[PDB]
């Protein structure tokens, strides 16, 4: 339910969000296996799965 962003990323598309590393998102929906959907500042959009890492 929360991920640490591992590297910063910037949208590159409509569906996408931007991340800084060490920011702290709420994981919304991991089902695929390469973009985890996730909310940054009450936005919500895709990440690459590989960029973050779960904390449970």
């Amino acid at each position: 339910e929360l991920v640490l962003a591992l590297y910063d990323y910037q949208e590159k598309s409509p569906r996408e969000v931007t991340m800084k590393k060490g920011d702290i998102l709420t994981l919304l929906n991991s089902t695929n296996k390469d973009w985890w959907k996730v909310e940054v500042n009450d936005r919500q959009g895709f990440v690459p799965a590989a960029y973050v890492k779960k904390l449970d």
